DNA sequence: AAAAAAAAAAAACCCCCCCC
DNA sequence: TTTTTTTTTTTT
DNA sequence: AAAAAAAAAA
RNA sequence: UUUUUUUUUUUU
């Protein structure tokens, strides 16, 4: 049994103060000269999880003294009473036993009405309860059945166990030591070499600066490594600890040997999703490291990813920052396009994935890998001191399993694994590309080999008999220095060829199993036919979406809920699908999936609030509602993005077919329109999104062709015949728009470095320059204030959260008039409301509550979502108009929601509330309906306490809507003091105490003033809070 | 000539919260 | 009464 | 410019 | 039940 830290532990100020103190003292009394920092921060280590664990039983002792008293004495009196029975004993026993069981039923109701508080704050977000009401039962690491090695099934736990930890430990075992083939397979390939630079960055001394950087960049709510410290230990002792971490990785740079801990791991097996699970081959071995490892991993994977952008090709964009996983993709499928397009088919597209990607690889070969890519010195050193003797242990059906080598491997989980499994595999991608005997594809002036996300490589290849096994012994040359292997078992290739025999004798040679209709890459079936992406990638999506709303249909949550799981499950996979593939999609398909999302929403009945209302923003709603078809024109507009920047490392660009003017993608937006040329044919994703982007700059009626975002490389200068060193020149010292060099009047006059720019331009193109930017059409056309759409893809330098923004600036432009349900609330009560109080009412629906569940429960009051008589009487088509519960009187909402005879009490009730309070509310509809005040009621320090007794009196009328009797006070209180519960204990988990006592103190006192001893007890209602 | 916006007509299902 | 779907008109 | 959560890929 | 990258949503 491994001990684990308990985040809660840390939340409490006592220990924590306590456990601050032991640190200090302790790493201020044994820090030495006689002894080295590794086993010094192993000792502190040690210490720490001893005082903990002497903390946590103390704190147990302490939380349970009274109970314990309680119950020995309980003991003592029910022995004497059974040696002599006494009378007082008697009563003393049952006394006892009453407070017993009352301090326990308190300690219980306390934990489940803490869980309760942390649900309902929760209720219906994008959170963990909603997730995990999507997702399945949590799947235990109790595996009992799997094969053996003489295939027979087993259930046996020793032998299940022996069988894992054997497997594992061979696994990890295989270590080469041909040392002499890795230099030679280094030395055969060029690789790149850092700059002396680069390298001192590498070797940079550590700064704490850095420690607090990767300490809050942890992530939290993660498992503790086998030393059992959670990331919460070292973010919240962080002040004490980042000077003493400092110390120990200053020692680790210095001598070059780790802690101990820094080696030990825990290896967790997960089933591989799609995988059969009784194969002990089909786990994935992730690994969970000491916090302080990850740190220092951390630490590592930062300072290499601060270069590996020249370390690593632009063909991988698996865990390299800054680029996507659609971006080869859609070169693929550029590729897949062009092939079908070719008249003679004799090409060839491997996904190959390696068997184990970084479990297999090795360290020695890793070693050689950094060592030849100009890495050395104290990171080099450091590396190697990581690899020198890791060390796992599998925790398999909760045991601990002895421990066994990782001679080979990189152990998965850690932070700094991606990078150099990443730094190994591109030893073979530019093998693979500097290697002339096979051959890419030629896509117009560019040749296209290989792409890459993390292991899942895809080559293309021409004339494939000859390069399709000269890529297969390159690849085996590789595998004999670095262990990297193929998964032949996910391997695929489509093969275009239009001879039979070639083809057969392809399949003959060729290991892996040629797919004669799609390819799963990415989550996204590539097609060996370009047409068939929309039948193969977004009907399945569709299928699938369908076959979830059927799942989720008898799903406990409402509308609010199911909206909020729409954006948190659907949208992301729908998002993922048009980012991968914008190709032109049918209305059909988005009409579906709207239906299937509202039919969803709204558990397949009528929609309570018009979809119009809440497709707009979250003023005119709350929740607001996802817009599938406005995603989709965000996604597909992004490209446009792309295509400003005209950067060199999206090749994807540049792989779409073309035969006039294939250099035109980078010369279309904020540039002169084409002469009506008819490019782009055929191209899938670019013409669409060009198509997309010039109806939005239509809609927005805006120019989009000279815009003060034009580029100096821009056709418009381009033009004018001037030389391209002129282009060069401008781009070096002035900007890279127009208006860096200016226009009109302006024209290289407001920055002095002008005149020296204009000495290193010919003449003839400076008068041309000067012709072209003074014009009147240049200047005003220039000399514009830009829109936000134009700085959407212009002002921004990073693709970071391109599509929200573009779907806002969507949301935006293509708002829709919508009826607003506030002015039928006015309509309802024959009085006229302001822009004001429609503000007023929206930021009430905005900010009722924290919560959800209340939140929404405004929305629905307000909003009109709630059913009426008169309102069902004519969808009946009937004349059963009159009121519900039974009055005589016709049932309008404002009848059912305040005018009733039946429901009038309770709002009497309310207003009484209101009066002892001192608070002088008018008897108005609007402010408990819609938060709607008079304009001189600008105090806010009783706007809460009012809110939250309207808001409960509303649950507790829509809780008797059409019940012929009477809503009623203690009803109204009950609902008032859950609402407080809840709120109590989330101010107490949120440190949020003081605002809640400040409009939940008086009211709470007025409760418990207006309220029997017997209604008190019988209904659970007690104060929470004291006189803070 | 095609895409987008707007207006008119029809159909809905007499509670509503709660439900982790 | 309110929402959705269809249809007819207008504009690029 | 922060935090939290979810999801996609590996 | 870990790691990297990316994406979105919500709260400011
Ligand atoms: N859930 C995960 N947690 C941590 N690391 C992961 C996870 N999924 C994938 N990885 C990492 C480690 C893998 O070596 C690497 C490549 O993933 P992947 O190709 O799916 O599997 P794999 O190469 O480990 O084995 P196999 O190909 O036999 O399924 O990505
Ligand atoms: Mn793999
Ligand atoms: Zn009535």
């Amino acid at each position: 049994t491994t001990w684990k830290l308990n985040n809660l532990l840390l939340n409490d100020y006592w220990v924590h103060n306590e456990m601050k103190a032991e640190i200090k003292m302790f790493f201020e009394t044994n820090e030495n000269k006689d002894t080295t920092y590794q086993n010094l921060w192993d000792a502190f280590k040690a210490v720490c999880r001893g005082k903990f664990i002497a903390l946590n039983a103390y704190k147990r002792k302490q939380e349970r003294s009274k109970i314990d008293t309680l119950t020995s004495q309980l003991k003592e009196l029910e022995k004497q009473e059974q040696t002599h029975s006494k009378a007082s004993r008697r009563q003393e026993i049952t006394k006892i036993r009453a407070e017993l069981k009352e301090i326990e039923t308190q300690k219980t109701l306390q934990k489940i009405n803490e869980s309760r508080s942390w649900f309902f704050e929760r209720i219906n977000k994008i959170d963990r309860p909603l997730a995990r009401l999507i997702k399945k039962k949590r799947e235990k690491n109790q595996i009992d059945t799997i094969k053996n090695d003489k295939g027979d099934i087993t259930t046996d736990p020793t032998e299940i166990q022996t069988t894992i930890r054997e497997y594992y430990k061979h696994l990890y075992a295989n270590k080469l030591e041909n040392l002499e083939e890795m230099d030679t397979f280094l030395d055969t390939y060029t690789l790149p070499r850092l700059n002396q630079e680069e390298v001192e960055s590498l070797n940079r001394p550590i700064t704490g600066s850095e420690i607090v950087a990767i300490i809050n960049s942890l992530p939290t709510k993660k498992s503790p490594g086998p030393d059992g410290f959670t990331a919460e230990f070292y973010q919240r002792y962080k002040e004490e600890l980042v000077p003493f971490l400092l110390k120990l990785f200053q020692s680790i740079e210095k001598e070059g040997i780790l802690p101990n801990s820094f080696y030990e791991a825990s290896i967790i097996l997960i089933p591989k999703p799609g995988r059969d699970t009784t194969k002990k081959e089909n786990f994935r071995p992730i690994s969970l490291m000491n916090i302080d490892a990850k740190i220092l991993n951390k630490i590592l994977a930062n300072r290499i990813q601060q270069h590996i952008k020249k370390l690593i090709h632009h063909d991988q964009v698996g865990f390299i920052p800054g680029m996507q996983g659609w971006f080869n993709i859609r070169k693929s499928i550029n590729v897949i396009q062009h092939i079908n397009r070719a008249k003679d088919k004799n090409h060839m597209i491997i996904s190959i994935d390696a068997e184990k990607a970084f479990d297999k690889i090795q360290q020695p070969f890793m070693l050689k890998t950094l060592n030849k890519l100009g890495i050395d010195g104290t990171y080099f050193k450091i590396i190697r001191a990581i690899y020198d003797k890791p060390t796992a242990n599998i925790i398999l059906n909760g045991q601990k399993l002895e421990a066994f080598p990782l001679k080979t491997g990189t152990r998965q989980g850690c932070p700094l694994s991606p990078l150099l499994f990443n730094i190994v595999l591109e030893v073979l991608a530019r093998a693979i590309r500097q290697e002339k005997e096979i051959k890419g594809i030629q896509l117009g002036k560019e040749e296209v080999k290989l792409s890459l996300f993390a292991d899942d490589m895809i080559v293309y290849l021409e004339n494939p008999i000859v390069s399709a096994q000269n890529l297969l012994k390159l690849i085996s040359n590789f595998s004999k220095v670095s262990g990297y292997k193929i998964n032949v078992q996910k391997s695929q290739a489509f093969l275009y060829t239009n001879n039979r025999q070639t083809e057969s004798q392809i399949m003959g040679e060729l290991p892996f199993t040629i797919a004669s209709k799609r390819i799963k890459y990415l989550g996204i079936q590539l097609t060996r036919d370009v047409k068939d992406l929309f039948k193969e990638n977004y009907k399945p999506l569709l299928k699938e979406i369908k076959e979830e709303t059927n799942k989720w249909k008898n799903i406990p949550c409402s509308w609010v809920g199911r909206i909020n799981i729409v954006k948190m499950a659907i949208l992301p996979k729908v998002i993922y699908r048009f980012n991968a593939i914008p190709i032109k999609l049918p209305m059909t398909f988005f009409t579906e999936l709207e239906k299937t999302t509202l039919k969803f929403i709204w558990n397949q009945k009528r929609a309570r609030i018009a979809k119009s209302i809440l497709s707009q923003k979250n003023k005119a709603g709350g929740i607001t509602l996802p817009d599938f078809k406005l995603y989709y024109k965000a996604t597909v507009t992004k490209t446009a993005w792309y295509w400003y920047q005209n950067r060199d490392i999206d090749q994807w660009n540049r792989t779409e077919p073309s035969e006039i003017m294939p250099h035109i993608y980078n010369y279309l937006i904020f540039d002169k329109p084409e002469k009506n040329k008819q490019w782009g044919k055929d191209s899938l994703f670019n013409k669409w999104c060009w198509e997309n982007w010039l109806a939005i700059c239509r809609k927005l009626k805006l120019d989009p062709f000279l815009t003060p975002y034009t580029k100096i490389n821009s056709r418009w200068i381009k033009d004018l015949n001037v030389k391209p060193k002129t282009i060069k020149t401008l781009e070096e010292n002035l900007g890279i728009t127009i208006q860096d060099i200016g226009v009109g009047k302006d024209f290289m006059s407001k920055t002095p470095k002008a005149m020296a720019t204009k000495d290193k331009i010919d003449k003839w193109d400076l008068i041309k320059l000067k012709s072209f930017c003074t014009a009147k059409e240049t200047t005003i056309r220039v000399n514009r204030q830009p829109t936000t759409w134009e700085k959407i893809f212009a002002t921004y330098s990073s693709d970071k959260g391109l599509i929200s923004r573009i779907y806002n600036e969507l949301k935006q432009i293509y708002k829709k008039k919508t009826n607003n349900p506030i002015k039928k609330w006015a309509k309802d009560m024959n009085r006229h409301f302001s822009k004001e109080d429609i503000y007023a009412a929206k930021k009430h629906m905005k900010k009722c509550s924290s919560s959800l569940a209340i939140r929404e429960m405004q929305i629905k009051t307000t909003m009109r979502y709630h059913l009426t008589p008169v309102r069902m009487a004519i969808i009946k088509k009937s004349g059963n108009n009159r009121c519900w519960r039974g009055c005589g009187e016709i049932g309008t909402l404002l009848h059912c929601w305040w005018d009733c005879k039946l429901v009038q009490p309770l709002w009497k009730s309310v207003w009484r509330f209101l009066r002892d309070l001192e608070l002088e509310i008018p008897f108005d509809p609007a402010i408990p309906l819609l938060g709607i005040y008079p304009n001189e009621y600008k105090s806010c320090c009783y706007k809460d306490t009012c809110t939250r007794m309207f808001i409960a009196a509303l649950f507790t009328i829509a809780k008797t809507w059409n019940q012929p009797k009477c809503p009623t006070m203690i009803d109204w209180i009950k609902k008032m003091w859950h609402i407080y519960t809840m709120e109590y204990y989330a101010a107490i988990k949120n440190d949020e105490f003081i605002s809640f006592v400040g409009t939940w103190m008086k009211l709470e006192t007025i409760i418990l003033s207006k309220l029997s001893q017997e209604q008190k007890t019988k209904h659970r209602i007690f104060s929470l809070i004291g006189g803070n």
